[PDB]
């Protein structure tokens, strides 16, 4: 995260850290808790993942100076990628993990709420995006969770910053015009949140950009009310 500051333990209790152990273990990537079992992530996080064995999910985190190897995690049981998904300037970037066991809520870690359909029309006015992520374009993975206000910004908007994409409906855009606060390398995978009647739902997984907190370059999100059928259907059990 660029522009931000050091998050409150406990903040963003819905916040995952989701670690590689190959070829040693690091931070991959963000990800929101959305139900005992499952985590909601972007699919480009996933490149070169050939078995969930090799990920671990930490809940409950504020530094990763907690995470050791005695720390206890969830083992992943699947990775259900989207199947339209190719890249993540492409759209489509979103994934879920099927944790191996059940989070068991707690004041440190709890579910966020999916965004409304009937939530559409409503101008979200609080939103934040955290994470572990670059505080800027070549850096590495930060020890505290990160978080910056960023205001949305319409599509058509989004689009003229974006000549070369096509934003489409399936993705949200959210920054300030002279740059400055946005996502970054590592933030991938992790909420945009939005408070709005005193709740907290996911409107946006942390997606793709050009570069980081660049002026006139917007960060680029999951649009995850788009998603919520797909959410369904992949969550059932069968």
């Amino acid at each position: 995260i660029v522009g931000g500051t050091a998050s409150v333990r406990g903040e963003w209790p819905w916040q995952v850290t989701l670690h590689t152990t190959s070829p040693t273990q690091r931070h991959l990537c963000g990800g929101s808790i959305i139900g005992n079992q499952w985590i909601l992530t972007a699919a480009h996080c996933f490149y070169g993942v050939e078995s969930p064995k090799i990920l671990r999910v930490y809940s409950g985190i504020l530094n990763q100076s907690e995470i050791k190897e005695d720390t206890s995690f969830f083992g992943v049981q699947e990775i259900i990628i989207h199947d339209q998904y190719k890249m993540a300037e492409s759209g489509y970037d979103i994934a879920l993990l099927k944790l191996e066991t059940t989070v068991n809520y707690t004041d440190s870690q709890r579910p966020i709420s999916l965004p409304s359909k009937g939530e559409r029309n409503v101008i979200y006015t609080d939103c934040w995006v955290t994470g572990w992520g670059y505080r800027k374009l070549r850096d590495k993975i930060q020890n505290t969770l990160q978080k910056a206000k960023i205001p949305l910004v319409t599509n058509e908007e989004c689009q003229k910053r974006y000549r070369g994409h096509k934003i489409t409906h399936k993705m949200i855009c959210a920054g300030y015009r002279e740059g400055g606060k946005d996502a970054c390398k590592g933030d991938s995978g992790g909420p945009l949140s939005c408070k709005h009647n005193e709740v907290w739902h996911l409107v946006g997984i942390t997606s793709w950009g050009e570069g980081c907190a660049q002026r006139e370059r917007p960060g680029v999100y999951t649009n995850v009310v788009e998603y919520v059928d797909w959410i369904l259907e992949k969550t059932q059990a069968v």
